[PDB]
């Protein structure tokens, strides 16, 4: 199911995860935005890389839990993808997995930093959707 690109929709504020050309990561309510098309791929079961098709940058999480775009797919870019019972997917930073730092978007579209994320919050629930 990683064969084609997709959008990652956050049910908290209704934002599509966006990797901007300048390297910042946020969300947008505009489904037509060119920077929300993402290619997910898995080298190992349950572990994914999430890449911007438009800029080639990989989603990554820094040491303070902020999401950013990385030119290279390194250890900071691996996420543990889990399918929750409510049917939503969650993504935990593999590097920061002991701390349960999730990929998350606030209601205003800004990244909810890893340490502020917690299981049970709407900010961490994502729905993979077809591009068009």
């Amino acid at each position: 199911n990683y064969k084609k690109p997709k959008l990652l929709y956050c049910s908290n504020g209704g934002h599509f995860l966006r990797i901007n050309p300048n390297g910042t990561v946020d969300g947008t309510r505009d489904r037509s935005d060119q920077h929300i098309q993402l290619q997910l791929s898995a080298e190992s079961v349950g572990e994914v890389y999430i890449k911007s098709t438009e800029t080639g940058q990989y989603l990554a999480m820094d040491t303070d839990g902020l999401l950013y775009g990385s030119q290279t797919p390194n250890e900071e870019c691996l996420f543990l993808e889990r399918l929750e019972e409510n049917g939503y997917n969650t993504y935990i930073s593999k590097k920061h997995a002991e701390k349960n730092w999730f990929v998350g978007l606030k209601k205003n579209g800004s990244c909810k930093r890893g340490p502020r994320t917690h299981y049970g919050q709407k900010a961490i629930l994502f729905l993979p959707l077809p591009v068009s």
